[PDB]
């Protein structure tokens, strides 16, 4: 459990959607405008693999744009900053998609996105230590590059932790997915290629879904479609 509360772009700060603006939502109707997604998950909870055909799987449970874009230059380095509290979840890998929208992303409707995965990490086989334990020793940050060659646009980002402690089980995998609008600027030329809608991303039953994380591996299938 946790959220992506803000991010930095080349060390910049960016404000990031906190659970706090829910609660201002429902007291006065109104919250401050930032790039990270609104979302309604009261716990900073999961999307479980029984919903990985649903809308809540895009951008996590109720997810709206959020009302602003930040700005990055192609190449430069986004750093998701966890929180409030310590990562709880040391067993899983991580994974980051890009989608462009057509028109500002401010308000896409997001079951038209197609992401293209641009970041993954799974287990080190020679330590057995998971990408989530590397996140708790880097103080709840991981650091995602923008590739240098992607063409200016408005695009989402969507960063994702999936928790394997109990991915054993059928349903057990716990997906963190978080969205942040950032447009992209510089001398990147290539255009996204076609992607995959986020509900076809993940099956229940795919190996990496549905694996035991309580013995030594010696291979793993990171989950989602091929790194971009
Ligand atoms: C950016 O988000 C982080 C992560 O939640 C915030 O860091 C937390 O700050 C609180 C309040 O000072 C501390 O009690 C926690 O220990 C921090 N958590 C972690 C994991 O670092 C940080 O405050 C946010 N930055 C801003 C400017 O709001
Ligand atoms: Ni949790």
């Amino acid at each position: 459990h946790g959220q992506v509360q803000n991010f930095t772009i080349n060390g910049q700060y960016n404000q990031g959607f906190i659970l706090d603006y829910y609660y201002q939502k429902q007291n006065t109707g109104h919250f401050p405008n930032v790039a990270g997604w609104y979302a309604e998950d009261l716990d900073l909870g999961f999307i479980s693999p029984d919903q990985y055909t649903t809308p809540d799987i895009v951008c996590h449970k109720n997810a709206a744009p959020g009302a602003i874009s930040a700005t990055a230059a192609a190449g430069s380095n986004i750093v998701f900053q966890w929180g409030p509290g310590v990562w709880p979840h040391p067993y899983g890998p991580i994974v980051t998609y890009v989608v462009e929208c057509s028109g500002s992303c401010t308000t896409v409707n997001k079951n038209n996105l197609r992401w293209v995965k641009i970041q993954e990490a799974g287990i080190n086989y020679n330590t057995q230590v998971w990408a989530q334990q590397d996140l708790i020793n880097q103080g709840n940050k991981w650091t995602v590059k923008i590739p240098s060659s992607l063409r200016p646009g408005n695009y989402v980002f969507r960063h994702e932790l999936l928790a394997a402690h109990g991915a054993s089980s059928a349903n057990g995998m716990q997906n963190y997915p978080q969205c942040v609008n950032i447009a992209v600027t510089g001398s990147g030329t290539k255009a996204l290629p076609a992607g995959t809608p986020a509900t076809q991303l993940y099956k229940p039953t795919d190996p990496g879904i549905l694996f035991n994380p309580y013995t030594t591996i010696t291979s793993y299938t990171i989950p989602g479609p091929a790194l971009w």
